[PDB]
């Protein structure tokens, strides 16, 4: 899992966009 920035996202912070995804 690795910033691709289409995602929820899941695990990193700061999420939907959420860096890295």
């Amino acid at each position: 899992s690795s910033m691709k920035l289409s995602f929820r996202a899941r695990a990193y912070g700061f999420r939907g966009p959420g860096p890295q995804l």
